[PDB]
């Protein structure tokens, strides 16, 4: 049988799925790791010991543990990215959606979603591999890991919470891909991860840590990179946190041992209520349990590790989108709402400076007021709402993805540079936040291809070529095609700098990605923190 | 007769002149102070002792002892500025031009000359008074002043170099103009003092020293304010220059009397030929001997002064050119040529950075390249040529103006600023230079009314407007006609900050001048500086 399939874990009976008036194999919910349950939490994961009889992979499975947005009740805006599952320490689960008739040997994507680290599921509606999996013919695979404290919980010496326990399970979902996709139809030795936000840090992790480099082929990253402010901190800051996580719960800080206890005694909910009580500064863009530079995963520092070349070369494409900020100011700069044109004062538009970049003194909070004003208008509230939103979005996401992506193509194999800049028509939120951060993965996904949602015609257009170009990219390296007609989408080099918008008009490249800004952020800040 | 003039210091016999077709009376080379030679070098100007008979008043007097620019033999651009008399220590006179008939209390105006406090002659063609006392029925006088070591030398704490005795000078020529302007037919009560670079950073400090305060009515500066990085040094900078070049002249250092009187016994030329010597920087726009902040003529610092309303409240007008820092660059910074487009590679732009921000720390000189620097086309040679001039004139003359500016318009009574943005047809120095430091002069005293000159109807024109704006401002406080048709030169305010471009187009009214940059070298890099 077509939705029968016998991995080396087990067999495995999936489920027939419709999709654009047709329909293709789906095995929800395939075990990969051990349920990190009791003694397990916050310790590393375990294979999935093999089972017998079929695993029944026709729903699926549980999200993990994670923080729920609340911020705005029915809304479909926010609510689209909660868990639209029960929630449940018993997480590590995957999924795959199946071209039909079942491949031999065709191309594997591996999805990894993002979230801040602190949230996030495999099982989101604008998730759905099926889709993609069917337009482009591809295997698609959509994993999990655990988030929050539960998957980033770093106390470095002991083994009971190593830390970066949430990449290991990334890692083991991409060790069974590799194990086992070709029972699946998959191709093991063409595999793309691709991923975004948090995700797209990931997929820039596992390029650089040793222990993950030969599991995959190609990587997409989308508004996201290792080197990100927020995506990582300090075997110290890490420890820092971990014990007041266990302060804010009253537990017995006299040892390792002492807290992790306690805090393996706790109910989940209780973990994730006090969780952002940890933060160092007041500030925006900034989660409490994230990845850490502990000489395991990561050998040295981020930083010599892209200035050695010691990391995975091969093909990448990345990008990002136009609004990168305007999400976060939202939920928590004062001065912007959901219902109004949010046009920012004086007195608000340094306040949410002094939010953004939490780490920096006096003096820096001056240099970034001064690179981002318009003195000859400076009480203009448009021109300071778009001037926090780019600070949020540069300091983020582009300044960071510009300096990774200069990095890597010096050893590289080959990059291609996107620039999204279209705001879908449907979009629910307010028009001042513009090309919002996380709504390029519904055109990824083929979302505009479904009637039903609303699409303009040239939105499923773009929705097309943007799955094409993702899906020519993971089988060839190249999102184009060998002999189109089409326009090309430039490589980027260390030279010309090329990159492409990517929006429903006339393909057009261009260069240096803000420039002026990312010297900013990348060369001179950092050296004027350092000096002062 | 018309020519015969008699004063409280004695008789004066004047001559007549040509001008316009037509005739005006002129009284060259009038004392006012006795020779500052022998042992009255480096001392204050006493006040010349009344004479018998009449003084012949006909011709122009020597010229003080000054460094001479050799460049460019022959070339009119360069050496219409240097001394066009015998050269010598005896050089405190005044002239002035009186319209005919002789009035009975007209407007009064002092010309005090720029030349960065180390040059500078009353007798420069540039500057006949002739042309402006005809046109517009003023009585125009141009005093002098020692410059270079001979007025600028400090060793404060003794009495036989005090510092700013070159001050002085111009204070005494006040003085007398107060005493006596009333006997050739001007009003003491109604002075105009105006100047241009060292000569505007006199008069801006005449407005700040209490010791001068009462000897004017009104003000004009161009180009030039007391608080530019060039116009003045403390007492320790002024007194470790007087060491140094007693030094170059092999002089015994034991004492201020033992450097002074070594430095007496030397012939004027051996001083001039290593005044140079003593800067502490490799630099651009700097000048050896200058005012010093010595607690008599300058009460105090002078941004407390301005910050604390400790000055003469006033009208004041003022204004700067548009490309002020081209003639510094092509004198001192690398990759500029008279005869070049003197395109800027980006290692020249870096040592020309180096060169005009001298006190700057590292981390200082790359805030001002990134400031200075558009990285879509960081190897433009043209955009780094003119980038490199606008700092040199930012930093020099039009932030520091600003800054005084909007210092003085918080307590004065008025004051209306300029942009003049026009470049003559006629001249002789390269286009990549511009709108030149020094050329508004030409306008200001109308050589364009002179024909064989050779300047457009429209330029003429303009030196007309000008003539009136600087006349009727020096007779009325506004630089307006009551009851005019003409477009209106807006008032400068705190609020607003309205300031006119002046050339040969429609006037047009904008506001808050050059402020990005203005923002950046008041504000942010002083602090910057300070802070490492």
């Amino acid at each position: 049988s077509e939705l029968l399939v016998n991995t080396k874990s087990g067999k495995v009976m999936g489920t027939r799925v419709p999709v654009l008036s047709s329909h293709i194999s789906a095995f929800l919910g395939i075990p990969f790791a051990e349920p990190p349950v009791g003694n397990m939490r916050f310790r590393r994961p375990e294979p999935k010991k093999p089972w017998s009889g079929v695993w029944n992979a026709s729903t699926y499975p549980n999200n993990c543990q994670q923080y729920v947005d609340e911020q705005f009740p029915g809304f479909s805006g926010s609510e689209m990215w909660n868990p639209n599952r029960e929630m449940s320490e018993d997480c590590l689960y995957l999924n795959i959606w199946v071209p039909s008739p079942r491949p031999k040997s065709t191309t594997v994507m591996v999805w990894i979603y993002g979230g801040g680290f602190y949230s996030g599921s495999s099982t989101l509606d604008v998730y759905n591999g099926k889709y993609l999996a069917y337009t482009e013919e591809v295997v698609l695979v959509s994993l999990s890991y655990r988030v929050g404290a539960f998957g980033f919980l770093a106390l470095h010496g002991s083994q009971e919470a190593p830390g970066n326990v949430g990449l290991l399970d990334q890692r083991m979902a991409l060790q069974w891909v590799h194990d086992n996709i070709q029972f699946f139809g998959g191709d093991p030795k063409t595999v793309t991860i691709f991923g975004e936000s948090a995700g797209g840090a990931s997929v820039g992790m596992h390029i650089l840590s040793p222990g993950s480099r030969d599991l995959f082929r190609r990587a997409i990253l989308q508004s996201g990179s290792p080197n990100c402010p927020w995506a990582s901190v300090s075997v110290a800051e890490g420890r820092r946190r971990a014990v007041e996580l266990g302060r804010n719960l009253n537990c017995n800080l006299n040892s390792d041992e002492e807290l992790i206890h306690c805090l393996r005694e706790k109910k989940p909910q209780e973990l994730i209520d006090v969780e952002w009580n940890v933060l160092p500064f007041d500030s925006i863009f900034r989660f409490s349990f994230v990845p850490v530079i502990d000489g395991e995963f990561f050998p040295t520092s981020l930083e010599s590790m892209l200035n050695s070349g010691n990391f995975k070369k091969t093909q990448i494409l990345l990008g990002v989108n136009k609004d990168e900020g305007s999400f976060f100011l939202l939920y928590g700069a004062p001065g912007f709402s959901k219902d109004s044109e949010s046009k920012i004062s004086r007195e608000d538009f340094m306040s949410g400076v002094k939010l953004s970049v939490p780490h920096a003194n006096d003096l820096g909070l001056d240099a970034v007021t001064l690179q981002y004003t318009d003195w000859m208008d400076d009480n203009n509230g448009i021109k300071n709402r778009d001037g926090l939103d780019d600070i949020v979005g540069d300091h983020n996401v582009i300044c960071p993805l510009m300096h990774f992506v200069n990095k890597y193509t010096k050893f590289g194999n080959g990059t291609y540079l996107y620039f999204f800049n279209h705001r879908a028509s449907n979009l629910v939120w307010p028009e001042w936040m513009g090309v919002i951060h996380g709504y390029e993965i519904e055109f990824v996904f083929g979302l505009p291809l479904v009637k039903e949602l609303n699409y303009t015609a040239e939105e499923e257009a773009l929705s097309r070529r943007i799955m094409h170009y993702w899906a020519t990219f993971a089988k060839t390296g190249n999102p184009n095609e060998p002999h189109s007609q089409e326009s090309k989408w430039p490589l980027f080099t260390t030279k010309e700098q090329k990159f492409i918008d990517l929006n429903t008009e006339p393909m057009k490249v261009h260069q240096r990605l803000r420039v002026q800004m990312c010297v900013f952020w990348n060369q001179f800040l950092p050296k004027l923190l350092n000096a002062t």
